[PDB]
């Protein structure tokens, strides 16, 4: 239809500020307990409020036509993609001034942290298997995995794996289960992005001067 | 590591009647309701509450040795994982008498379906994209994708796809959302999985145990 497909966080850490960015380039709307939908009162804009692994997917597959999503969930899924004999493709739009963490390696306080090489043949408990299924592969670890959604600090003490790999920026989470960071190994941020094939001119026209509005802020 | 690691769903559709079938069964424990571990009081066991869609690769990657699951979120999660070039491998225990549901393609009320080649070209929203996928290769019909998680009966009316593929039980959601059941591409209940690799004969004899008791239970219920 008419109006341009614009997906961001549902609830959760990103939410906030994706609302407010998309404020600041003239876009208003209301945001109250909508399951998937909000409409632009002022602009031929639809907000997708959605999980935020899902998003990388319905850019992917031309679903929206725009996206605001971290960047470890963005390779993430398209590391999956690729790996299913898939050619994900995407726009980058512009990096954006938040949403910064970094995946990190992490050991129980009480270990004996020397080298990457202590992770070998380790379990190790994960939401981002596809970044670190690569990262020990580029830097030859041979290790276990264990894929959890939620709960991954809890995983060591649960004894269903000896170490973590997860998100982190303050450090505070890792503290009240005990744990130590000890190498990072991916730095993110939110992004904006666009699907690979070519909007309308109309669409398209839209895009452009939310762009111009977004170098502004 | 030598108690028995069974995992369940911690919240939603099966976690309630999971821990009534492990009570059952002789399996007595306190659960703390916000926690991923829970012990049982009585046997040597572990059980991991998780989320539903974690179960499959938990079995599949050897990380616990039990797990209670709907075969639809197995089925789909096997078939990604085969598509991904990995073996992933887990024994069938028991089709279990609760988490009856079945995945079914829908359209809008208002809207005429003469035959399933309807949905030729049709932008499909489901959260099973790898069952989706099968099902449309195996008829010859082709289709657009739509993957969400969550709030997949809405899609239609947000204009983001023409039909779902979409989870039901009851089916009086579909009718609030004003849509319509037209084929059913998978039936799915409740099922007990244990990992590939042998269990120590302690583990095993345990199991075997259990296995007796949910038996029984399942012919008391009827
Ligand atoms: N401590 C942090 N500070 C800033 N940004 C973060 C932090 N932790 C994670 N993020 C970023 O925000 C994104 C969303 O975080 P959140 O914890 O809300 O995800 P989620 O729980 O997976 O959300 P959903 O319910 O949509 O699945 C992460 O993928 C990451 O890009
Ligand atoms: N009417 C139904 N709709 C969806 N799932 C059902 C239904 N009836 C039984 N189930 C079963 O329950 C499982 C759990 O789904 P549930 O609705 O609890 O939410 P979920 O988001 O999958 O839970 P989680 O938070 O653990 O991810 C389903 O995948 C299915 O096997
Ligand atoms: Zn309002
Ligand atoms: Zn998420
Ligand atoms: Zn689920």
């Amino acid at each position: 239809n008419t109006r341009l497909r614009i997906a961001i966080q549902k609830s959760g850490r990103l939410s906030k500020e994706s609302i407010e960015l998309l404020s600041e380039c003239g876009v208003k709307m209301h945001i109250h307990e909508q399951s998937l939908i909000a409409f632009s009162t002022n602009l031929p804009i639809d907000i997708l409020r959605v999980r935020d692994d899902d998003i990388p997917g319905l850019i992917f597959d031309g679903v929206v036509d725009l996206g605001i999503i971290g960047e470890n969930v963005l390779e993430e899924n398209e590391l999956e993609r690729q790996s299913l004999g898939e050619n994900p493709s995407y726009k980058l739009l512009k990096k954006l001034d938040f949403g910064y963490c970094r995946l990190s390696l992490a050991l129980p306080q009480e270990n004996k942290f020397q080298n990457l090489k202590d992770f070998e043949g380790l379990r190790i408990a994960t939401s981002y298997p596809q970044l670190l299924k690569r990262f020990m592969k580029e830097n030859g670890i041979n290790y276990k995995n264990c894929t959890l959604t939620g709960s991954v600090e809890v995983a060591p003490r649960a004894n269903l794996a000896d170490a973590i790999c997860d998100l982190v920026s303050s450090g505070a989470t890792l503290q009240a289960n005990n744990l130590k960071e000890v190498k990072v190994i991916y730095e993110s941020r939110a992004c904006l992005i666009q699907k690979e094939n070519a909007l309308s001119k109309e669409k398209q026209a839209l895009v452009d001067k939310i762009m111009l509005r977004v170098a502004g802020v």
